[PDB]
């Protein structure tokens, strides 16, 4: 089980496609909501996820069907389609996922981020960096439903620094695109999604609170968060979950002005990776870093909720600590970063310490000796 939000508020769940082409924005929002009593959240709501997740993994396409089997049911504890809890405005957070990920994988995150009082726009990318996404060929296509499928670009080596950079620009303008269709929603905009969903836009008219902005992401999506922060200004801080630094310019490194949170697992991290990570610190700018002790790669994403503790190690999906325990402890401290940089009026100060790696399951910046 995917572990419920660990604040006060219900968590409501539902899917947004504007406009429905490729270029348009497709995400998944996580908010607070009204009522308690829906249908959970499908995790993985296409069958083409699964192919997708197989040829990520460098499988036979038929355990996709496998992976369908397992996980096709599966749900996570979000009211799909509730109405959105009214009388209050909401910080944003818009969020980018990980290589051979989607939009749906990052709930444990986004649901306890809504539970807290955020409204989460989860993107899923057209970069060829998601497993699999699909998009409408144009508006006749949108209205019967006939989707077009868009699969995971495999590089050769010639190809990384190119089209990985390529892709990190591209991530930053959908979360860019992403946070102005939510902002005009919120001035009353009539948006059609072009999924046909019994959640009514109109209700996030006058529900953002629209100064409060951050953006969040894991491995790609850190490095995304990087290259969105020094792109566009209305997103206040950043916090990058195991950034995985390699696609990003030169030239980003030295023009980040927001406060930046870098939240690390212990055993994916590597010199190069920290290099770079330490290319983006001034004096006059506001940066921390914690690792999270016994912690892998995967600990920021559902797949470690997804399977039991030995498949779980051996997969390298679940680390040494408990996947709850280091959930709790990225989620915390960004609580606490994200009152602090958007200066929020909440509790979240009570986890300031966490910030600083002050815990027994916290590492002080970085287990990793560079030079
Ligand atoms: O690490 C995994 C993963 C998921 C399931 C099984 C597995 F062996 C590995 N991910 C899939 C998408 C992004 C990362
Ligand atoms: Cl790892
Ligand atoms: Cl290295
Ligand atoms: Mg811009």
């Amino acid at each position: 089980k995917i572990p419920r939000g660990n604040g006060p508020y219900s968590v409501g769940c539902t899917d947004l496609m504007f406009d429905h082409t490729n270029k348009g924005t497709f995400l998944r929002l996580y908010y607070p909501s009204q009522d308690n009593d829906r249908l959970d959240t499908l995790w993985i709501p296409n069958k083409e996820y699964f192919w997708g997740l197989s040829k990520f993994l460098g499988t036979h396409w038929l355990m996709g069907n496998i992976l369908r089997l397992l996980f096709g049911s599966m749900t996570t504890p979000a009211n799909w389609n509730s109405p959105l809890r009214p009388g209050e405005k909401y910080p944003l957070v818009v969020f980018s996922h990980g290589l051979g990920a989607f939009r749906t994988l990052y709930s444990a995150i986004g649901i306890d981020l809504a539970s807290h009082g955020f409204i989460v726009a989860a993107v899923e990318h057209r970069d060829r960096s998601a497993s699999a996404t699909y998009y409408f060929k144009d508006q006749s296509a949108a209205e019967i439903g006939d989707k077009s499928w868009l699969y995971l670009r495999t590089l050769k080596q010639e190809e990384e620094t190119h089209i990985r950079n390529e892709q990190v620009r591209q991530r930053a303008k959908e979360c860019s695109q992403a946070l102005s269709l939510i902002l005009d929603i919120d001035h009353g905009k009539p948006v059609k999604n072009a999924l046909d969903l019994k959640f009514d836009m109109e209700q996030l008219k006058d529900s953002i609170d629209r100064e409060k902005i951050a953006v969040i992401g894991h491995s790609f999506g850190g490095a995304t968060v990087i290259q969105t922060l020094s792109e566009d200004q209305r997103f206040r801080c950043g916090i990058a979950l195991d950034a995985w630094m390699f696609p990003l310019g030169d030239e980003v490194y030295s023009r980040i002005p927001q406060p930046l949170f870098f939240i690390n697992s212990e055993y994916f991290q590597y010199p190069a990776n920290i290099i770079k990570m330490k290319k983006c610190y001034s004096p006059d700018k506001e940066r921390k870093m914690i690792t999270i002790r016994g912690s892998v790669h995967q600990n920021f994403a559902d797949f470690t909720f997804a399977t039991g503790k030995i498949i779980g190690h051996m997969l390298k999906l679940k680390g040494d600590i408990d996947s709850n325990v280091a959930i709790d402890l990225s989620n915390k401290a960004s609580l606490a970063f994200l009152q602090k940089h958007l200066g929020l009026h909440k509790d979240f100060d009570q986890w300031d310490c966490l910030i600083e790696g002050d815990d027994e399951n916290l590492i002080p910046g970085t287990n990793i000796n560079t030079t």
